[PDB]
């Protein structure tokens, strides 16, 4: 099969996979990504840093073949696995059969993960690896960084010193699949929005190890090496710092002034509710998103309220609870814990035909997802004018507080 | 405009509208329903019973034309409203303007509901009705009888006791779109089963008030009479017992010996689990389902749950949560709140990669849904021979419970 190799710098190729035709990858929508492999070409022997998710083998082998082809190498001597998730290890042991003499590298706990996956990597060479632990394939040296939690437990960095090359894994990454390889070759609308919306599904929760884990790699004094970043996902970064300079700014709440309105309905009196208090919060001079849950995705819904300083949850009550698909959203949201970021406002609302209880229930698991819930707008049915007027105002005050 | 009225008895005619396209009734998945009004007329007035969904007025008003020309007589005298709900009253305006006289009766709750939803309706001639009040149409006379959470607060039955028809707005209703207007002129698989995914959806938290209000007509001498039930929705029942015995069924619990198993999964991991937790099933002879939450709608999930003894439900865990799909299906099945019928039994399971929590929130949710949830399956990522072997052992063990 013909696919060929993307040099990237002195002995170092691109040699992953495109995926065009992915548009769900476990609840998160896309227009397709890439797994990303690198192969790293030394003096004494070649290394290839992950691989693909599985049935990807020849299209990841061409693009090696091919690498190995422009150096004059012979074969793969080390295999590296940063992470142990199906899309970057999906090919190991094809891998492991193709190349029988090398080892494989990963942090300890990795290689339970590795064996539960693939038990027939039973008798393959397995290097544990730590924090500082380097590997010399002649004038050219990987050092290894543990990344417990970031994304995985078995997670880590590799660091390749001679060409500032910082192998990533899942950090950094984005969900595209361009023919151009570069942060600098694609627009950077699409780069930064498709980063953000990897950052707000994926790495929300993992802010405040974010933070230190820059302080650690500043601490050992590695952020000065780094003149390119390649994650696993998408593009590589030929300015590395404007991806830090982001990941920064999302994990320290940052946010310009937005509101993000989400609701269901049944019959749209809740739907009027959202657009009156849409209203509200657009006097204010305020970015303002709307999003309903019978048509949009949370994937989508989170990437906005990563840069929200406050949201609107609305819904109508159906036997004492909200709507269900707020369930869906809610405890997506338990798991994120944008809290980790900043504790964002929240306005609740909702129609109603007798008791109500969807506001209430609403607000419990605002809460225990992180946000301030001051006040609630519940409406009889279909609001009047004065009650759409209500909401708008709450709208506004919701904007104005966030100003 | 052509639409012509259907006669289901002497003086008593369907009037209703056709709504072929319907897809999608709030999260409840269908493939066309009706709205069945009912023109019953006397020697001296004419009663509507119910009417449609606001812009098919042209509609109804051809038939109820139809139905006038047919019977002999002039215009509506009295307007019945059973129900305040918007597929019910959609057009009460455009009846009350075509009939400037005719005085709208319902509940006292459904005046309140009503004045909400159509304020234009503030100077229209309202007839409060209670449980016992009889409407003398000269020959043929109605009687009212309150049905309060059942499905609405502001609800009603209107009964024909010469005649020995039940007009039960709502009650015995399902979704279907057919050209035959009666149960007996379909196939009984389709008819049943509508009427099952309607119950399962819509009744089923009300299942003990079902119980008491059959307790209350059989009080009042009233059902040993019945000849017809006229729902709002779908089938006139020429043989009534068929699904008011099924009623009873569904309220007290019956079900034959089924296990319905629920999951998503991210990687295939959950997935193995729940193929083996039916396989385990089906080895005790029992009826087996099995529902992804990607793919599958909470209404028909919910329908297999009213004829489940046993549920399995199962989930990967996302940053220390269960998928958040599962957030949805829990918080329905919280409002509908089976337990009202009988305290079905539930496996809980999943894969995971690193502390877990899912199956413990499950576990949890379950059980506060009204279910009896003992035992959870926990495998670390990809399922061994021997943890497939447990899964099958856990359907089994699930399985035998309910035979
Ligand atoms: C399935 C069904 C069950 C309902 N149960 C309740 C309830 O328990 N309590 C309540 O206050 N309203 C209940 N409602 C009434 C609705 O909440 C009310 O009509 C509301 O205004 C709908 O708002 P929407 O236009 O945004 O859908 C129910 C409605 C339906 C469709
Ligand atoms: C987005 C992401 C976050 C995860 N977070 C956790 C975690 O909180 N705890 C845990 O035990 N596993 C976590 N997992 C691991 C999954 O539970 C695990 O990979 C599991 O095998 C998936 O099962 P499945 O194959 O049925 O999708 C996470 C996985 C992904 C991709
Ligand atoms: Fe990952
Ligand atoms: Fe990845
Ligand atoms: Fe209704
Ligand atoms: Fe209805």
């Amino acid at each position: 099969m013909k696919a060929a190799a993307k040099r990237i710098s002195d002995g170092v190729y691109w040699t992953g996979v495109l995926d065009w035709d992915l548009r769900n990858y476990h609840g998160y929508t896309l227009q397709g990504t890439t797994y990303n492999a690198y192969l790293v070409c030394g003096d004494e022997g070649v290394a290839l840093i992950d691989n693909s998710y599985p049935g990807t083998f020849d299209e990841l082998m061409a693009r090696v073949e091919d690498a190995l082809q422009q150096v004059g190498m012979e074969r793969v001597d080390y295999i590296i696995q940063n992470h142990v998730e199906k899309d970057h290890s999906g090919v190991l042991v094809e891998l492991h059969r193709r190349f029988p003499e090398a080892p494989i590298y990963c942090t300890e706990v990795a290689v339970k993960g590795l064996l539960k996956h693939y038990p027939s990597l039973r008798e393959a060479e397995f290097m544990t690896v730590k924090t500082g632990d380097v590997l010399d394939l002649g004038g050219k040296t990987l050092t290894f960084l543990e990344t417990p939690l970031l994304h995985w437990p078995d997670s880590m960095f590799t660091l390749l010193d001679e060409d500032g090359i910082l192998f990533s894994n899942d950090a950094f990454g984005q969900h595209l699949c361009c023919p151009q390889r570069l942060d600098r070759e694609i627009p950077e609308y699409i780069l930064m929005d498709a980063a953000r919306k990897f950052y707000a599904n994926l790495i929300t929760p993992l802010s405040k190890l974010v933070l230190k884990k820059f302080d650690e790699v500043k601490e050992l004094g590695l952020l000065e090496r780094i003149q390119m970043i390649a994650p696993s996902h998408g593009q590589i970064w030929t300015d590395p710092m404007k991806i830090i300079e982001a990941y920064t700014g999302w994990a320290t709440g940052m946010v310009d002034e937005r509101v993000t309105v989400i609701y269901d309905t049944m019959h749209g009196s809740t739907r009027k509710m959202a657009h009156a208090i849409a209203e509200g919060a657009m006097s204010e001079g305020v970015d303002v998103r709307v999003y309903c849950l019978h048509e949009d995705d949370r994937s989508e819904i989170v990437k906005d309220i990563l840069e929200s300083g406050a949201i609107a949850l609305g819904a109508p009550t159906i036997y004492d609870e909200p709507y269900p698909s707020v369930g869906d959203l809610l405890m997506y949201l338990r798991g994120l814990k944008f809290n980790r970021t900043l504790t964002r406002k929240a306005l609740v609302f909702g129609s109603m035909g007798g008791n109500g209880g969807a506001t209430g229930t609403m607000k419990e698991l605002l809460a225990e997802a992180g946000f301030d819930v001051a006040c609630e707008e519940e409406v009889y049915y279909v609001p009047t004018g004065d009650e759409l007027d209500a909401c708008f105002e709450a709208g506004r005050k919701l904007a104005a507080e966030i100003r």
